[PDB]
């Protein structure tokens, strides 16, 4: 699956693994985390993520 970067901080989001710590399952796509959801490391919104492709 899919790779999100975190521009803040360079967290990878990564959508095999999940957020489990956070609630987020393995294979939880970035476009099906809740609205609330933020970067575990430095607390950005959703917004501040990049997909790595293209
Ligand atoms: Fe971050």
């Amino acid at each position: 699956m899919a790779k999100w970067v975190c521009k803040i901080c360079g967290y990878i989001y990564d959508e095999d693994a999940g957020d489990p710590d956070n609630g987020i399952s393995p294979g939880t796509k970035f476009e099906e985390l809740p609205d609330d959801w933020v970067c575990p490391i430095c607390g950005a919104p959703k917004s501040e993520f990049e997909k790595l492709e293209d």
